[PDB]
């Protein structure tokens, strides 16, 4: 177990058939969650579940260029719960990242940064305990 944030090293960045898995706990009153996959100062790929957003619960994903945000890509299916543990896994594709949660599919988002091999960091930060975060080639 390590303490948020962290910052998980992608050396050489992301490559199709990736698969990152991230192992934690939910905090029990959480509010948000978020994944960062970095290239540089942008993000290539920010996945944040907010659990209380005009009080419901959506995922809000989106990419930062030029530290501006884009077109945000929302989800309502919501399979985080505060208090249970959770493992995220996100699937490099060759368009897109893939993620699943607690073994079920719940979305796609298709790359807008092209540069898969400068996506060389993730960021994993907010309401939770993280138990932990490693990658393998599938
Ligand atoms: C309030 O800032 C969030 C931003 N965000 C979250 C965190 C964050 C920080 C720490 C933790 Cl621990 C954590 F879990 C976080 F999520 N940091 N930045 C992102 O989520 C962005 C995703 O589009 O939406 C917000 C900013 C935003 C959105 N938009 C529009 C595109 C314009 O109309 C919608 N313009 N700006």
């Amino acid at each position: 177990p390590l303490i948020v944030p962290y910052n998980l090293p992608l050396p050489g960045g992301v490559v199709p058939r990736m698969l990152i898995t991230i192992l934690g706990t939910v905090k029990p009153n959480a509010n948000r969650i978020a994944l960062d996959f970095q290239r540089g100062n942008d993000v290539a790929f920010h996945f944040n579940p907010r659990f209380n957003e005009n009080n419901r619960r959506v995922i809000v994903c989106n990419t930062k260029l030029d530290n501006n945000w884009g077109r945000e890509e929302r989800q309502s299916v919501f399979p985080f719960e505060s208090g249970k543990p959770f493992k995220i896994q996100v699937l490099v594709e060759p368009d897109h990242f893939k993620v699943a949660v607690n073994d079920a599919h719940l979305l796609q988002y298709n790359h807008r940064v092209k540069k898969l091999n400068e996506i060389s960091k993730l960021g994993i930060s907010g309401d939770i305990d993280l138990t932990s975060a490693s990658y393998t080639m599938i």
